[PDB]
């Protein structure tokens, strides 16, 4: 079995295991800011920053044809200061291909172009939207899982707890094709669950990067905070299939 796994309880500054892109900083009290905060304390707009773990993981194998089954949990909180403007965007956990850069800001929170559906984006994203773009449903924010778009083929709405920590547990069972995620809030004890069929093997390439990403909006002070606390991640690909 080819398995790789990490855990970051906390970020430190200079950690090559991590590769930030864009605005995404790690500060000295070990938080990961996906988007910018500015000086005077108050998030920036127009704001778009990833974190890739600097190596590529093996998802799934053409020569066994074996699937990789994985998981993920990670803390974060969205403080948005504001009612009005309207805060956006949101950030998202997400899978494609390697050696990636950053794509569009803004409602594609920083890993699609556009709003179409396109085979060659070959990427798997579990977002946290805050912002209702055309394309979302009108209830923000909710958790959606997009499958080579923005546009998700499954939603489920949550109440953002303002600023506090949310817990999140991501899993992926390649026997039943089973995406399922689940969010909580320790401080109101909500809980949130999706799940949806996805094959990762018609969607990503056999590698794949896997990251964070979040973005603020393009208009002045549609913004929020975008800190990830904790990360781990751990998958597990069968090397045969006898
Ligand atoms: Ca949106
Ligand atoms: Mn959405």
């Amino acid at each position: 079995v080819e398995t790789i796994s990490f855990s970051f309880s906390e970020f430190e500054p200079g950690n090559d295991n991590l590769t930030l892109q864009g605005a995404s900083l790690i500060t000295q009290s070990g938080v990961l800011q996906l988007t910018k905060i500015n000086q005077n304390g108050m998030p920036a707009w127009d704001s778009t920053g990833r974190t890739l773990y600097a190596k590529p993981v093996h998802i799934w194998d053409m020569t066994t044809g074996t699937v990789a089954s994985f998981e993920t949990r990670f803390s974060f909180s969205i403080e948005q200061p504001y009612t009005r403007p309207l805060p956006a965007d949101g950030l998202v956990f997400f899978m494609g291909p390697t050696k990636s850069k950053p794509a569009q800001g803004g409602g594609y929170l920083g890993i699609f172009n556009n709003s179409k559906q396109d085979n060659s984006y070959q990427t798997l994203g579990v977002e946290f939207d805050t912002f209702s773009n055309q394309w979302d449903p009108p209830q923000v924010p909710h958790i959606g899982i997009d499958v080579n778009s923005i546009r998700s083929i499954k939603t489920q709405p949550f109440q953002l707890d303002n600023g506090q920590v949310a817990n999140v547990v991501i899993k992926y069972d390649a026997s039943s094709k089973i995406l399922h995620a689940v969010l909580v809030y320790p401080s109101s004890g909500a809980i949130y669950t999706i799940a949806e069929i996805v094959d990762v093997k018609q969607v990503l390439p056999e590698w794949v990067d896997v990251g964070l990403s979040g973005a603020t909006g393009a208009q002045r002070d549609a913004a929020e905070t975008h800190d990830v606390y904790s990360w781990s991640f751990q998958a597990s690909l069968p090397e045969t299939n006898d």
